[PDB]
């Protein structure tokens, strides 16, 4: 069968956990923590998935607070991953395991789940691409 | 349910063209061409998609040759795409349509079929990515 990932509203399983990517309650507000919960099916934890028109970059948007995957500074190891009315454009790489999600712009760095850790509330972070499978996330349409 | 793209064959689309990636006679021979076709099914037309176990890196192997996805000279605009027995590592980057396929060391660099030309033989060359349809393919998997 053709195998496509069309623009469309996604929850991000990490591969390591099953937790899946979760901004906190669902703020709008800036700088509101992007982390690992346990799937419940809010809003929070559904991702907009859109193409910007520059090469293949995308932006993910939370469903609920309408605000993006951003970051708290810059894009560092161990800078958080957090909704922002600024998106920081990713790349969407495919893994041996789900998906890698690149920043763009400084495609060393990755969407990392801290640790593994399957806890609820477990940042999200930028951090060295390494292909562990932390690095690693499942994309759910719906 | 998860959308996935696993190791396995896939035959693979251009978006815009309809064509597909075909090494020439499915050759062995070091520097084979690599081009666009219209899909007939054949072995030569079939790819194998795996992960090196480096980063998120994969290789291509034609189902026919045994050779993979490679170049013909130093990585730059409008060099051929070939068959070779050096693969050139790739990253399959999800695109609004398909996917490009980029070389993983040379990442400003995808396969590319060359001016959208739907003729059978068009080349497949390295290109700068601009994100044309051209520069994207469809992923399809045999089951």
């Amino acid at each position: 069968a053709p195998i496509s990932l069309p623009a469309g509203t996604y929850t991000l399983k990490n591969v390591s956990t099953g937790t899946v990517l979760d901004l906190w309650r669902g703020e709008a507000a800036e700088g509101t923590a992007i982390q690992g919960y346990k799937s419940h099916g809010g809003d929070n934890q559904k991702w907009r998935l859109k193409w910007t028109g520059k090469g293949n970059q995308v932006t993910l948007q939370n469903v609920k607070s309408g605000t993006y995957v951003g970051t708290a500074s810059n894009i560092q190891n161990s800078v958080n991953v957090v909704g922002s009315t600024t998106a920081v454009p990713l790349d969407i790489v495919a893994a041996d395991k789900g998906f890698a999600i690149e920043a763009a712009d400084h495609r060393l760095f990755v969407l990392d789940l801290k640790e593994s850790n399957p806890a609820n509330e477990t940042p999200v972070i930028y951090y060295n691409n390494n292909a562990t499978d932390n690095q690693k996330w499942k994309f759910i349409d719906e």
